[PDB]
């Protein structure tokens, strides 16, 4: 019905590292431009543009438009944003389908995009402070990385996760470690040279080319891993380096019908067999994949044991253990190429960050089926099912 | 297919005068409340709530989530925002018909809140100031009312819309005028109370219920809106007077399918026949509602002289004029109880604001067919049609 | 040796109040006018400005400098700034008398400005903040009222004193109350006219002339003092009705050689016969005056009981009350038209302005020896013996 | 009468380099401590330390106290910071001079301390700001380098100053080279080790020990020197490279009576036979020097021949080019270990600075008569004459 023909990211920058002075539009107007050139699609038939982005404060109205205009997508079409957390970027595509579903679009480019670097520090002094000192507010943690219910970091909710399902802190270090191996080895034999489209960072003493993962360590060692202090309980497991991190980047698909893409001759990535959101406790949102991929299979019609591939993503070492506890998929085929503790997660756009992961997979190993899976913080989850065509 | 059960929203709140220190959240979830209590839905019915919001910074995360939560909708639903600016509060409608229409919902409330008033100050200060000034960004203009394309706020698309479509200062202000005398008539007359749900002001030495529009002006003069200083341009047209406010509130729908109303011996507001949206050129987006309105009446079926009721919002006279005048509908049967000039324009809540406006006028008249339709900042236009069972 | 030949200032205003918007510097220019007016002397003939001022932030190069040149001192003249808190104001004259008694200037204006209300908030960004919220700092409680040895309030060291000397909070608004009453008595018996100098607000709207010091407040009952809750601690002695206010002003003095005056055909105000600072320790900075008096008192070769007149200033009345108790001179012939608690507390400034009162009382009643005595932060104080010709 | 007992400076330390975090009390303190070592005298027979301070904002109450404190001087002395610009330093030295003259004082630390690098960016915020942007204000360039009556930069009054004396961009740059030549001898030769005190910046990985000026550059051409653009004007003739830096650092000396040396069996550094401060017009500030230095030797009863040695500081080649041009004493004398533009210009600390510099190449080669002398913002200059023992 509604296929995936092609998508594209870029590089995922390390917090004020790569493009710690570009704004999210800008990476996404060059992924775009990435999906465009790869469908064969000229950006005149372009209906709409759908990036998730959950930190947009001070880049101006609507980056989301600035992003399709900049990629010279006419003004004819459309664009917006929205924000489910980290299932943002994963969500927006499944939003995008639905237009083409109920007839609304024909072609719609989805997925997210994030500048956590370029998240500013806020205030609201309309009223005035008659007397005292006032808190600057940093917009990524508060807006980004802090729960409205409970006031902790998502941090806190990997440690409840943690200790309710026993995972010591020996077995979320060697879950790290294999992340930045897998990440490392797949960046050498060049598994991510397809997924990812350059980015050239403007410059005034020289322009430069970003096309690496820069957040991916070389020669990560368990004895570093285990040397590490605990970030948000002094007595805690969850680490700096069992946590993803923060990070810039870009993701996008372009997505059609079936019978379009047939029309044009695309051999698309992957066609949309289901998606499902699911909510759980705040205090254990790690878990939200958890429903949201057993929802998603019955909506496909799968057994978990059914998929070939899976992109569960690595918001933290604690969450990711539980989920794969709990489904129970065979690990061997899942976050093959490393996940978002070597890769990074830069929140709006790692659910189409990791889409693209997949998809390339997939195809490069000849893969049915597969499914992209993300936690969300305020307890939900969210999932898509891909298959082959 | 799918009908609007029932709809609610706050009074809209003068910038920083009622609601000036309550959070979005706080009146979305007055609004989720009451749409659930006029259906005849208990809150955990609900898969998901999705509430457009253009300014959410500092308020943290997901604030969609924060009102789903705090009107006692289960951890187990979902929540997401989005931006689309002005158009948001009635797309997240469109949004909310599209996820039961392809099977993946059966209950969403949906709908926009908005808090200017909230918005705070920013700067990215990360990198450091070196040295020399640096501005503190009041993220309301930046973020809300300023074109990204160009530099300048709203109000000179406005005049760009004036001179093309040469519309005199004395005009824009007739058109304000009889906003202003619309709207407290209505007021007066009671014909705002159906669709206002009241909001307690929490407070410290007393509590404050708001069940009326307060930016309202009465008796409001030609004289004194002819004496107005041009705001945007010191030899240009429009002015405070002529223009949309700065405002707060929050407003929703409740949706469901037909079949399930009918289950549920609910009489619905009304059936969504179609819904539109479309790009014009950034200069001129006051113009937006134009295309996008011819589009969703075709997508209905419609000719423009078969409406009954129409609800085109004032983000600017100037617009506004331009509107009803290139698409010719019966400027007596158009924003009747009176619009944004007169009631507000909290940017994010405004579209599911006039669908309010819209549906309980169209109930207590008895008209069958009606259509609401916004602006949008950056080239753009959302329209739906409504039709009533 | 070395005379005042005159002497004018200011009237204090209110925190945010008629100087809320007034740079110091301007305040400072309309005094230096004054003191040349009323000495009969021409700017021309000026030497060198010395100015007593705290809080210069964001206020631009050398304030002293500004108000100089705005009061049309040429530009061979000389002007610079100086700190030492409270005692700021008074210690500027005594530097000037020290100009001129080393021959190295004939005429010096000096004394002490203050815009406590135009003292900006402040944060060091140069490093540039990474991650997470960072202050902005309110200089005027930072660099004006914060104790930089052990971090607290200047109320602290006042509740460190009133433990030290057992002095009751009954006491301490007795004190308070019969500040404001004497102040009232004098304001109202056009005591502070002779020493006033007009300063006219520039307006667009309309100009303003205040002439009155605005902080005084009229029919001060002991209840309402009694009622009011402790600032400092939560279980101390100290409130902001028997504490000294945030204020704006400024005050100064013309000073010459006893011969040059005598060559001008001018009358002096007074002779400076000796001054004196020492320090004590911070935490029990209020006691200053006692050991700084003493030593100026030694300096003259004068008895405590020599002094027909004083003014001791009240920046808290555990302090005033405390120095008055070891001084043990007679308490009606100090502050006899009242202190800081009722006429405000503008740091810089207040040596200056109590140094006018001390003269213009001195020359209305005849009394021939006087004393002007500070408190200064970080456990200091200043005192000035005159003598009137 | 009185002496220059011993004298200590920090090196100067570049824009956001070694002094990055450091408070300017800090390094005050140290060379508080250096100069009571050197001359044999304990903290507790200190009466008053007077530090010139242009930039205190957010440092805390009087930093003159804190640093008196810190190097262990006792809560019996007394301490204030004052501001005449980059006349400061040496200015405060003549204060303190009149201090021990006028009898009031026997034991004098006098000098200067900046630290441009932890200058605040600020913000009068208590009004609030209603709507709109408003700027965060650098107090560096606000409160230092930014002229009050004209509104430019200082570089301006030098491009007043060039064009006024006729002097080129190649003239410039040849002083410039000269300047950083003469600085790199003296510091390879070791010229700069009596006076310098090691500064110990504490660390959290590591102490780190500074001991030697780093603004210094090493093998400065006159081809990179020409290769600059203009900075303060887009056809103007002063550059970065000829222009004196942003820098932090620390400078005092010891001040007694000779015969106080005497019975102490201390040889002093010199005995200030004279001083002298005077106005120029704000345009050309940078000829302050002029008067001022005339002044001075008309005092001291000297020709301008008589003088062996000269420290003139070097704000900008353009002023000290005029300044040399005007007094026409042999240039060979003048910076003899190179100036301001190679070793930095810390505002406040630079009049201390150039005072060590001056008194211990006295003392090495054994020069009788020396001068020093500053440029000061807003139209002034200060300068004092040393003679040796
Ligand atoms: C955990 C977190 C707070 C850490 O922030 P941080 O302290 O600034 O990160 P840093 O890398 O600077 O600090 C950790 C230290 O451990 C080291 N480290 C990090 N990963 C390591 C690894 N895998 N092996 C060895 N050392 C490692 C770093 O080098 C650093 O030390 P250094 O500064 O000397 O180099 C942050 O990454 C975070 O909040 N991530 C979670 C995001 C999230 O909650 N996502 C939303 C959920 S969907
Ligand atoms: C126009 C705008 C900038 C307000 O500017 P402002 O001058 O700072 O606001 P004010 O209300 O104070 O305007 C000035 C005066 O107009 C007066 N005024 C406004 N409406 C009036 C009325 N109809 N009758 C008489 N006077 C009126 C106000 O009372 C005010 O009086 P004052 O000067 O004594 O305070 C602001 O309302 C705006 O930009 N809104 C546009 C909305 C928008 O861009 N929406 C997004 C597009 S979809
Ligand atoms: C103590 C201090 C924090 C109080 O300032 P503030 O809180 O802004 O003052 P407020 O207006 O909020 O005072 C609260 C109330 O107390 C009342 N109050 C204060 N002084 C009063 C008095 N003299 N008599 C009766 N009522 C008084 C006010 O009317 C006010 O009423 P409101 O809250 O309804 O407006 C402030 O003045 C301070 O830091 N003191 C400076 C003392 C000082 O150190 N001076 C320099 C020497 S080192
Ligand atoms: C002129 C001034 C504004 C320059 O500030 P700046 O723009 O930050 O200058 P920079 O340090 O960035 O210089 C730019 C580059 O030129 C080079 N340059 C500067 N001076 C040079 C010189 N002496 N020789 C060779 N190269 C030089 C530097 O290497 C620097 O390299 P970068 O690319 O890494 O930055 C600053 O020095 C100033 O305000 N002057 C102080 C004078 C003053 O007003 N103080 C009081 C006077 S009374």
């Amino acid at each position: 019905s509604i296929v995936i023909a092609s998508a594209a990211r870029t590089a995922v920058g390390s917090f004020n590292g790569a493009f710690a002075n570009t704004p999210a539009h800008e990476l996404g107007a060059t992924v775009i431009s990435a999906v465009l050139e790869r469908a064969g699609v000229a950006a005149g038939e372009v209906n709409e543009v759908i990036l998730g982005q959950v930190l947009p404060a001070g880049e101006g109205q609507n980056p989301a438009r600035q992003a399709a205009m900049k990629a010279g997508v006419p003004q004819e079409a459309t664009a917006w944003g929205m924000n489910q957390l980290a299932g943002s970027g994963l969500r927006a595509v499944a939003l995008g389908m639905q237009q083409i579903a109920t007839g609304d679009a024909s072609i719609i480019v989805a997925g997210g995009m994030e500048s956590m670097s370029m998240a500013p520090h806020c205030a609201h002094l309309r009223g005035g402070v008659k007397m005292g000192d006032f808190k600057m507010i940093d917009t990524m943690i508060k807006d980004g990385l802090t729960d409205a219910f409970y006031g902790y970091h998502m941090g806190t909710t990997a440690e409840n996760v943690a200790k309710q399902w026993q995972l010591s802190r020996d077995e979320q270090d060697a879950f790290a470690v294999a992340s930045q191996n897998k990440a490392e080895a797949a960046q050498k034999d060049g598994r991510f040279k397809d997924e990812i489209v350059p980015f050239i960072v403007k410059g005034r003493k020289g322009d430069i080319t970003v096309d690496a993962d820069e957040y991916i360590r070389h020669g990560a060692t368990l004895d570093s891993m285990a040397k590490l202090r605990p970030a948000f309980d002094k007595e805690g497991t969850v680490t700096a380096g069992n946590a993803s991190g923060l990070n810039d980047g870009a993701a996008a698909a372009l997505l059609m019908s079936e019978a379009e893409a047939s029309r044009r001759g695309i051999q698309p990535l992957g066609r949309i067999v289901s998606w499902a959101t699911v909510g759980v406790d705040p205090k254990v949102m790690g878990t939200g994949p958890i429903p949201a991929s057993r929802k998603a299979l019955e909506r496909a019609g799968w057994k978990i044991g059914d998929l070939d591939l899976v992109e569960a993503n690595e918001a933290f070492a604690a969450q990711a253990c539980a989920v794969n506890k709990d489904l129970g998929w065979d690990p061997s085929i899942v976050n093959v190429n490393g996940g978002a503790i070597a890769i990074g997660h830069p929140i709006g756009a790692s659910g189409a960050r990791i889409l693209n992961t997949l998809l390339f997979e997939m195809k490069r190993r000849g893969a049915r089926k597969g499914l992209a899976t993300l936690c969300i913080g305020g307890g939900m989850g969210v999932a898509m099912c891909i298959e082959s065509l």
